């Protein structure tokens, strides 16, 4: 758990279902979305 300061980070297992992650990130945290944009890059150092 815990905040990050120099945001909110979380270590979580891969085998969890996405519905309780959505319930975490929308109920305990900020609101819903009209849109969701994804970007793929990160193999480029």
């Amino acid at each position: 758990f815990g905040d990050i300061q120099f945001g909110k980070y979380l270590r979580l297992s891969c085998d969890t279902d996405s519905e309780t992650l959505y319930e975490l990130l929308t109920q305990h945290w900020h609101l819903k979305t009209p849109n969701l944009v994804i970007s793929v890059t990160g193999g480029a150092k």
